[PDB]
């Protein structure tokens, strides 16, 4: 049905033993509660007078005076490292079960085990095998920094984006603000350090991934929820992050529901104020990330969440120091009469949608404006996290993957390509092998991407195109070899100078027929073996006047 | 912590496999969905029509002219069969998961079973054993429908009130408006006309308790609810029923988490009009019960459950042929402004209790209003339905049962005992004691109980006090052993024309001491063992001119 006997297959070990961590949530409550609530009035109060003072305040008006930074616009190229408990199991189904975004989703397992693939969690982990039991096989002894750090460099990113801290909230910082790290939990090592250090090292811009919501947190209350909680004062936040309808804002807490779905976090008052703004705070403080890449700002709008703030503290702390840039999905601007009229009836939920420096489409890029900045995710496959079952046939090729490129760029987008490693944090030989191709194509065409804008036109047929910054070189990407002779239809107003194919050294002639089209012929010696210049996609620069 | 070698301890089977319905739910839906909603309509049409032709409208008003029956007045006692899927595993804590009446409820651990009792049921049953797994052990080998009948007959009991359906939703009785039914799932036998056969054999009054609301019903919509969703059309209804916080009024339907928990069930698009009406007509026609117990009628108001519609169509299709009565757990006449109110702040909640014949407190008699009919339901212990635990230190003993009972018939309550059986059906041996020493009191002194009426004063010292409904006997019940005299402080106006003691034929003299006080000399040979004529109590018969 689902238990296969293949050994790709992650699936229970026959020495399996509950994880019940050193602290339950009852523990933590008695023992760590009241300091963290202490040092996160204190961190919130620092934060508050930083964007009292500074140049950009908690508001959409202030925020929105924040510019794209020039290194963003010429990137074209990110690595998103989707790594996380999620990545044990490594399971979502090949089809059926995409989101509304036409991807699959592995690394929602913690959260859907318990539904939609609870009859898979079941047969090949176990009823009594629980979330937080995946945290010890969490255990990165095959997860190298430097060796992902090496390979994103190698695949021609600018950028790199780790799951810092996804929805069930295991950060993959060492945090003062929860046990649910990935030092006290699953690898032992601050792989977040380990990663920044890296970037450093090979100069790398670094995102910081944020999930602003977490599907259930425990919450200290004055009054409990039922006659049955068995439990005074702690209870169960949730909003709309799961999507699923659930109790919000508060479901009751039982430990042997919750407790090994939730290990290490410490219960606050205030998921907001005394949790998730103290702890974005810390990661910015300490790791000086280039970027923030905010997710699950869905669960609750920004008058609640407070992610105008912490926007506004990102910007500010960044002045003068270095350029940086946010994503676009810090929550929504609606106000509550407007969140009930959505309910009650898209149009209404795009115009609360006004916080953030570029547009985010996954997995499908749709309707973009080209006009604005934007940035595509996904990986080789449907498949958002490690799914051991993706392979030749689930995955792009190389080639495949070299032209969606190309067409994302000369459209103004990046590619933030996400890379998904397994439970020991090994990449799988498919993923590293697309992005060995990705790398050896921009080694020879990288000038054609890195640093360029949209021409007048994106599209002519089979050819895509970019320009350079000053308007003084149109990069022709070819996705057919064109054989014999590359003929341009579209006009070119500009006199040339010169024509070269990216890869080779030799200049090509070039001649304008009496209807403007551009002929080129293409030498004998390359009709050949053409891919020994460039593989997939033939880039031809052209020099104007 | 929860597993123990005691044989007495019901324990998942060494043979246990999954009980997989041979209808789905999406096999019902398919299947008998359509069929299903067309009987409901023509049945809900046919009750409209009763109600608009007949003598009770559905409102407060004309319900409230409906008058207690004489019969329930006289009653005094009524056995509650508590006996149901929750009876296999037959556990709740003996202490400390009492609800707010204050008694504990094994007969919640279907829904239990996931929240509260999860560490117990995960340890004891396993994690992967499902709700609907029990339903195959509710065997019914040792449940005797005639010899139940019989010891609520020779227990002293006037009516008898199994548990027809409970919060689950399955049903003693054959119906075709589910396959949760006790044909179809456990003991293979309509339970409820066994029990109504053997009723109508002994003249016994007959009720049918009746849950408004159901924990989880599966529904047919016109839009899913989430992008997760594996089953178009369909999804969960749930209202307050659980009390704990839930998703309402839908959750998303997952088959591998729901199906084993609904087994039976029928979709439906309307939970009030297409099955719960038509169900309790089903019952009603078939099995002409003389008392509806209404429960769990605090899911839903009733301008939702539509319960004032059901309590007139059975007044009136009883006018003329049996009078009948209904217990007040119809639900709420509150408007939603006022349901807001209570929620967002008790005084609001009881001024919306306006629906039945006589009042429930359940299990924690309270503050009750003697002058208005009342009736208590409890087990000899805190337990309703079965516990495994229940021992002679958690259960009343038959003196104490006795005495209790005596003081609520003084007080005007009918007491409703809560019997409750195991899987099997067989009633505990601790039950069958109680049950003995009150038969064996209720043969000497029943005519002290059944048929009186409260007194003008309820209680002296260690006395209570009833009189027959015609007014010319008065029972003093001494709880003490008088002596060698008894004397009655309270004055009474009337003549003496004798007295007995019930379970002697001496008549005993007395005289009138000048302070008024009655004496009573008591025989010498009654001194030494009076226990041999009546035990725990002892019943004066004072007739008057
Ligand atoms: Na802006
Ligand atoms: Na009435």
């Amino acid at each position: 049905k689902h238990l296969t006997d293949n050994i790709l297959q992650p699936k229970r070990s026959s020495d399996f033993m509950a994880f019940k961590y050193e602290y339950s949530t009852v523990d933590l409550y008695r023992e760590f509660s009241e300091s963290i609530m202490d040092k996160a009035r204190s961190e919130v109060e620092i934060l508050e007078s930083v964007n009292r003072q500074g140049r950009y305040k908690p508001n959409v008006e202030s925020l929105k005076l924040h510019e794209v930074p020039e290194w963003f616009e010429d990137a074209k190229l990110g690595i998103f490292l989707d790594w996380g408990p999620w990545s044990v199991p490594g399971y979502a189904p090949l089809k059926g079960a995409e989101a509304s975004t036409g991807g699959s989703y592995p690394d929602w397992y913690e959260f859907l085990m318990d539904n939609l693939y609870k009859e898979y969690h079941d047969e090949v982990w176990g009823a009594d095998f629980r979330r937080d039991d995946f945290l010890p096989l969490l255990t990165g002894e095959n997860f190298n920094s430097e060796e992902y750090m090496l390979l994103a460099v190698n695949s021609g990113a600018k950028y790199f984006v780790p799951f810092t801290k996804h929805h069930a909230g295991w950060t993959m910082w060492e945090s003062e603000f929860t046990k649910r790290n990935a030092v006290e939990m699953g690898p032992g090592r601050d792989i977040y350090k380990e990663l920044i250090e890296a970037g450093k090292k090979y100069d790398m811009k670094m995102g910081f991934y944020f999930s602003v919501s977490e599907w259930e947190y425990p919450v200290i209350v004055d009054q409990n929820l039922s006659q049955w909680d068995p439990v005074k004062n702690l209870a169960i936040f949730q909003d709309a992050l799961g999507q699923i309808p659930r109790a919000t804002p508060l479901a009751s807490y039982f430990p042997a529901l919750h407790d090994r779905m939730i290990s290490g976090k410490i219960p606050v008052k205030d998921y907001f104020a005394d949790y998730m703004i103290p702890s974005f705070k810390e990661a910015v403080d300490k790791y000086d990330p280039d970027l923030v890449w905010y997710d699950g700002g869905w669960g609750s709008p920004v008058s609640i969440s407070r992610t105008m703030e912490t926007s506004a503290y990102f910007y500010n702390q960044a002045e003068g120091k270095k350029d940086v840039v946010i994503n676009n999905r810090a929550g929504s601007s609606l106000s509550e009469d407007d969140l009930i009229k959505v309910r009650d009836l898209m149009k209404i939920y795009l115009s609360g949608q006004q916080l953030g420096d570029y547009g985010t489409p996954e997995f499908t890029i749709g309707d973009v404006d080209i006009q604005s900045k934007w940035e595509v995710c996904r990986s080789i496959s449907p498949a958002f996290g490690y799914n051991w079952q993706d392979d030749e046939a689930s995955s792009l090729s190389g080639e495949e993957l070299i032209k969606l490129f190309v067409d994302i760029v000369a459209n103004n987008g990046n590619l933030l390509l996400v890379i998904s490693p397994d439970g020991s944090g090994k990449l799988p030989d498919i993923q590293k092998d697309r992005l060995l191709e990705l790398g050896d194509w921009m080694k020879v065409n990288a000038e054609s991407i890195h640093n360029t804008r949209p021409w007048k036109v994106q599209k002519e047929n089979d050819k895509f195109f970019t320009k350079s910054k000053d308007g003084k070189s149109l990069f022709v990407h070819c996705t057919n070899w064109p054989g014999e002779n590359l003929i341009i239809n579209t006009p070119i107003e500009e006199g040339i100078k010169g024509i070269k194919l990216l890869g080779s050294d030799i200049n090509l002639q070039f001649t304008k027929a009496s209807n403007g089209n551009l002929e080129i012929p293409i030498p004998k010696d390359f009709q050949n073996n053409p891919s020994l210049i460039s593989k997939y996609v033939w880039t031809f620069k052209i020099d104007l006047n």
